[PDB]
Parts: structure tokens; C-alpha cells; sequence
């Protein structure tokens, strides 16, 4: 056994464990900031952490073992004047100007700075802002005025994706965090999955915004703005409200929206079921084609950026189907305007996602169709939020309202799409309905659902086994790959999200204290959001979604054909 005294207090225990860790672990506050996901910045470490150890000095507590004999001091004067000091100096290469700033309300290095009382010894002040900031890329945006140097976006990419698109950089003897060779982001091997926004503490990352594109719409006389928001938004944007977490406020969306102006409120979990209609229909072609096998899903673009920059022998496999939003989208230009009157000129299709690369799909050459793009702009959960607190909307007490249903209208297996395993769970529905021309009464296929990186599952459609991947986060892509997994059967459909967890740890969620990320698991709680209002809906599979059935009836005809194919699918090359 190992005894240890923290702060005169002692301890008998067996544990393996560091000091930050065991600490937490008996309500002892030590501070951290380089420390997340299970690492720190191991070259130039930030020191926040520091602990005062008997016979050794000064230690850093995150990644420092505890010891039999250790005799431990968290809150000595020379421990506060260490940590005052970092502080101090990172704030030398702050632009300290909180007030607009994007991270103002849930800023994890202005809590510190105003724990320990620092102040830097002299205030960082740049006039070329423009040197410090990459706007380059459509999906995120750089700002070294706030960037500490604390690695965790590094980390956070190098565990998330394993691609390590984040890299420290010697610019000019200075060291800064940027993209290989600091090219644009959308130049290199990155996901633009945004996991390294979600890891930073400071407004040092940031999603590329499109609020400019959004409120120029808004405001032009003869624009009609539809806004259609992702599954994953209903379940999370109430956290920036002080709502708490798991709070379903789907109907106080659709209030905000119409409250800023949007001219038509639709949803993209109808894209979503959409997205279904097309791709079960080619899943069961596939099978009685006998292939191409496996089949994977098209609707993630960190996934079809992984695919296009590290496997483009795998594109050819992909689903044809667009995803919900640019299967939305286009559909926004074409039946729409058929059931309305509008001139598709005039119609402007934003989305509210969770997620950063759905910036760079929207705006892809080809994502378009005479002259009209599927897409007009993407704003993240984020996005949305700081539009609402601009127009000082009252969001938790605004009451609730529907969606316009024509394109509005959602199934419970659209529903789940936000979740890892919900897009599979949700064309299995469907597929296996088409395939034995059925109306089957079990629907629910937990075995693809939860958290865990690589999930697989036998499933009988018309008494013939397929086997099925869930492959959950960028980096268990890579391990299926490259561990020969892929080889052990003939997979049939393999579902890959880029984010753990799903589009519900999306890179344009909200921001969650990393000690709100110790009493709540995110992944979980906002996709139970979803599966409770798969469980409530009346309809449960995309095939019964009655305003989409009216729509392929009227409009598209038969999925995965004729009009169908020539407009709602698009194949990488
Ligand atoms: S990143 Fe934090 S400390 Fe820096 S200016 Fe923004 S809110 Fe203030
Ligand atoms: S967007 Fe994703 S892949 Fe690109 S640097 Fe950030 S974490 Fe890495
Ligand atoms: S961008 Fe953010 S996470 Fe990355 S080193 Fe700078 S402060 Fe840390
Ligand atoms: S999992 Fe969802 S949020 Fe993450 S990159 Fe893919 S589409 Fe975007
Ligand atoms: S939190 Fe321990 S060195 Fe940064
Ligand atoms: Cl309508
Ligand atoms: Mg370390
Ligand atoms: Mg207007």
C-alpha cells in the first residue's frame, strides 16, 4: 500500500495514479490547463498544475505518479507564486480583451487568469492582427492574439483523428501551433472535424463563420431564408443557455429561428430521412447485385475527407446518397420552389450543425446544380446561439412552436441520426422493409449503438446474413484499416463518423468545462436526446415520414432512380 499526505491530510491507498488525478479524486482542488483527454504538453509544459512535494520541490501534479512517503503541499505560497507566474507570462502574449470576444462567457484561461489575480507584466497589444489570424479555410479560423501554446488541439487531433493535421510550427523562430508547412487547413491530410476547436481553451480556434452570409440574407428584400437544424442541435444548443444538459428544446429552436427573421422553418432530420429513402433503396440493389461491397455512408465529410486523402480507393464504395443537408438542400431549390411559387433564384437554404466540415461540403464546386447551390451558408450550434443573445432573444422562456412541415416534418429514424449508429440503425429500418416488401414490428437495433470505437453486428434481411461495421471517431477508421479488421469477413455497410460519439461531439458544439466533462458524459446525454424522441414518434422509419412520401410521389418518383438519382446523389472523384 502507499500513504500519502496532501495538505496534512493522509491517505492509505493501493491506486497507481497521479497526483492531479488523485487529488480530483478526494475533492482537493489543483488547477490544470495544459492537461486534457489523459495528456499534457509534454515539451514546454504549462505548469498550472504545480504542487509543492517534500524532498523533491516543485512537481507538476498531472503527470507526476503518486509515490509511498510523498508528503504533498497544493496551496503553499510558493506553489501560488509559481502558478501566478505562468499565468502572468501567458498573459505577456494575450490579447486580454474579453469583451468581444467569442469564448467571453465559458473561457477556461480567463478563469484562471482571474483565480490567481494575474496580470501580465506588459499587455500584448498587436496592430497586425492580420499576422496572427488564418482565415483561409472554409470550415475553421486561427487566432494565435489568444493561443497559449498548451497543446491541446495537438493532442486533442492526434487522438481524435491520428492524422496530426495540428502541428507546433517554427515560423520565423517563434513557435506557433498552424497546418503542415502552415498551408491552409483545407489543403492538408485534416478532417476539418473541428476536435481541436473543442479542445482549446481560448478563443484561439474558432469555426470559419458564416453569420455575415446568414443576416445579408436575412436582410435582403427579396431573399426567402429557409433554416433547417441538425439532429444534434435540439439536444445541446440549451447548455449555452444555462438550461443544463440533455434538455430537448426543439420547440424553443423553431420559436428563436422565426424570432430572427427566417422566412421558412424546415429541418434537416427530413433530410436525413431522405438520405435514407436513397440509400437503403441502393443497399438492397447492392445485394441483389451482389455488390459493390462494403458499402459506406457518404453523409459524414470528415469521414469523406479521410477517404479522399488517405483511402481514395474507398470513394468508389461510398453511397451515392448526398448527405441530409446537401440531399436538403437540394431539394430546397428544385421541389420546393415547385410547392410555393418562389423563384429558386431567390431561395437562400441555411443549416444549423454541429459540426465545422459541414462548411467546407456546402461549399464544394459541385455541390450545386444550374447555377443554384444545394447550400447558401452553414452555422454552427455555436453560431446560432451567439445570434439568438445578439437579437436578446429570451430562449429558455420562449414557448414552444412547429415546424413549416413540408420539408419538416422527421421519423424517428431520422431522429437518431446524431448519434454513432444512428444512420445505420436507421437504414437497416428501411432496407430491411424494402428487401422483404414488409412491415416489420422490431425496428430497434441496440447492438450498434453506444460508445464504443468499433461495433459490428450480423442482421438478416430476407433470410440472408450481412454483416455491418459502426466504426466511431476518425481514429478507430484508421484502426479497422489499418489492423486488417476490414479482412477478417466480408463486410456489406460500414457506417464511419469522424467524431466520438457522433455528430452530438461535433466540432461546432458548444464548449463544456473540462470539469463539467468529469460529472457529465456529453456523448451520452445529448444523444439521449435523440433516441427519446425516436421512442415517442409515431412514424419510426424515413419511409413513413408522410410529407416525404408526398414529396417522391409528386416530385422525385421512385428512389434511387430516374430524377431521384440524377439530383440527390453525388460521387467523389
Ligand atoms: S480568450 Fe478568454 S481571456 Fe482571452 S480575450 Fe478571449 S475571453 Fe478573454
Ligand atoms: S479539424 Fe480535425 S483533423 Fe483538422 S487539425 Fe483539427 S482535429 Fe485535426
Ligand atoms: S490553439 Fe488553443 S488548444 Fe491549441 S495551443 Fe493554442 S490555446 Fe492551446
Ligand atoms: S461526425 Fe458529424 S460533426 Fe463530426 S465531422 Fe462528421 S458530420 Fe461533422
Ligand atoms: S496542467 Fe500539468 S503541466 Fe500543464
Ligand atoms: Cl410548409
Ligand atoms: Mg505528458
Ligand atoms: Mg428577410
Amino acid at each position: 500500500m502507499k500513504t500519502i499526505i496532501i495538505n496534512g491530510v493522509q491517505f492509505n491507498t493501493d491506486e497507481d495514479t497521479t497526483i492531479l488525478k488523485f487529488a480530483r479524486d478526494n475533492n482537493i482542488d489543483i488547477s490544470a490547463l495544459c492537461f486534457l483527454n489523459n495528456c499534457n504538453n509534454d515539451i514546454n509544459k504549462c505548469e498550472i498544475c504545480t504542487v509543492e512535494v517534500e524532498g523533491t520541490g516543485l512537481v507538476t501534479a498531472c503527470d507526476t505518479l503518486i509515490e509511498d512517503g510523498m508528503i504533498i503541499n497544493t496551496n503553499s505560497d510558493a506553489v501560488n507564486e509559481k502558478i501566478k507566474s505562468r499565468i502572468s507570462q501567458l498573459l505577456d502574449i494575450h490579447e486580454f480583451k474579453c469583451g468581444p470576444c467569442n469564448r467571453r462567457e465559458n473561457c477556461e484561461f480567463l478563469k484562471l487568469v482571474i483565480k490567481y489575480k494575474a496580470r501580465a507584466s506588459k499587455p500584448f497589444l498587436p496592430k497586425d492582427k492580420t499576422e496572427y489570424v488564418d482565415e483561409r479555410s472554409k470550415s475553421l479560423t486561427v487566432d494565435r492574439t489568444k493561443c497559449l501554446l498548451c497543446g491541446r488541439c495537438v493532442n486533442a487531433c492526434g487522438k481524435n483523428t491520428e492524422t496530426y493535421a495540428m502541428k507546433f510550427l517554427n515560423k520565423n523562430g517563434k513557435t506557433i501551433i498552424g497546418a503542415e508547412d502552415e498551408k491552409c487547413f483545407d489543403d492538408t491530410n485534416c478532417l476539418l472535424c473541428g476536435q481541436c476547436i473543442i479542445a482549446c481553451p481560448v478563443a484561439a480556434l474558432s469555426e470559419k463563420s458564416h453569420m455575415d452570409r446568414v443576416k445579408n440574407a436575412l436582410n435582403a428584400p427579396e431573399k426567402h431564408v429557409i433554416v433547417a437544424m441538425a439532429p444534434s442541435v435540439r439536444a445541446s444548443i440549451g447548455e449555452l443557455f444555462n438550461m443544463g444538459f440533455g434538455v430537448d428544446v426543439t420547440g424553443k429552436i423553431y420559436t428563436a429561428l422565426r424570432q430572427l427573421g427566417f422566412d421558412k422553418i424546415f429541418d434537416i432530420n427530413f433530410g436525413a430521412d431522405m438520405t435514407i429513402m436513397e440509400e437503403a433503396t441502393e443497399l438492397v440493389q447492392r445485394i441483389e447485385n451482389n455488390g459493390p461491397f462494403p458499402m459506406f455512408t457518404s453523409c459524414c465529410p470528415g469521414w469523406v475527407r479521410q477517404a479522399e486523402n488517405y483511402y481514395p480507393e474507398l470513394l468508389n464504395n461510398l453511397s451515392s446518397a448526398k448527405s441530409p443537408q446537401q440531399i436538403f438542400g437540394t431539394a430546397s431549390k428544385t421541389y420546393y420552389p415547385s410547392i410555393s411559387g418562389l423563384d429558386p433564384k431567390n431561395v437562400f437554404t441555411v443549416t444549423v450543425m454541429p459540426c465545422t466540415s459541414k462548411k467546407f461540403e456546402a461549399d464544394r464546386p459541385q455541390m450545386e446544380k444550374d447555377g443554384l447551390r444545394d447550400i447558401d451558408a452553414v452555422i454552427t450550434t455555436r453560431e446560432l446561439a451567439k445570434m439568438i443573445k445578439d437579437a436578446k432573444i429570451p430562449f429558455a422562456k420562449l414557448e414552444d412552436s412547429e415546424a413549416d412541415p413540408a420539408m419538416g416534418e422527421y421519423s424517428g429514424a431520422g431522429a437518431i441520426f446524431g448519434a454513432t449508429g444512428g444512420v445505420m440503425e436507421a437504414a437497416l429500418r428501411s432496407a430491411k422493409d424494402f428487401a422483404e416488401n414488409a412491415e416489420l414490428e422490431d425496428i430497434e437495433y441496440k447492438q450498434v449503438r453506444g460508445l464504443n470505437g468499433i461495433k459490428e453486428a450480423e442482421v438478416e434481411i430476407n433470410n440472408n446474413k450481412y454483416n455491418v461495421a459502426v466504426i466511431n471517431g476518425a481514429s478507430n477508421l484508421f484502426k479497422f484499416m489499418k489492423s486488417g479488421m476490414i479482412n477478417e469477413k466480408q463486410y456489406h455497410f460500414i457506417e464511419v463518423m469522424a467524431c466520438h460519439g457522433g455528430c452530438v461531439n461535433g466540432g461546432g458544439q458548444p464548449h463544456v468545462n473540462p470539469k463539467d466533462l468529469e460529472k457529465v458524459d456529453i456523448k451520452k446525454v445529448r444523444a439521449s436526446v435523440l433516441y427519446n424522441q425516436d421512442e415517442h414518434l409515431s412514424k419510426r422509419k424515413s419511409h413513413e415520414n408522410t410529407a416525404l412520401v408526398k414529396m417522391y410521389q409528386n416530385y422525385f418518383g421512385k428512389p434511387g432512380e430516374g430524377r431521384a438519382h440524377e439530383i440527390l446523389h453525388f460521387k467523389y472523384k
